[PDB]
């Protein structure tokens, strides 16, 4: 149930979300990839008085330093292919 916790939190309102483009995404819109969580937990999120969200970027900054100088897992799910997927990303 750690795929399923990771959409509830993706699909809660409307809001601001985190995505992973690729070098061709801005040129070609036909892959659309959410970032869904960070080293396998949900992207932590804040839900406002009027049922919109925004990330916890306190956090968020916390689960990046602990990666300076290292590699952070970003968890994706794709929207369209449906798919989870790990990507990696070096955090100066
Ligand atoms: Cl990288």
């Amino acid at each position: 149930d750690d795929d399923d916790k990771m959409l509830e939190v993706l699909f809660q309102g409307p809001g601001l979300r985190i995505v992973w483009v690729d070098e061709m995404q801005f040129q070609l819109q036909s892959f659309f990839d959410y970032i869904v969580g960070f080293n396998d937990d949900p992207v932590p999120v804040v839900s406002n008085q009027h049922g919109f969200s925004y990330p916890d970027y306190r956090r968020i900054t916390s689960i990046f330093n602990e990666h300076c100088g290292r590699t952070l897992k970003v968890n994706i799910w794709s929207a369209k292919g449906g798919t989870f997927r790990d990507e990696y990303i070096s955090i100066i």
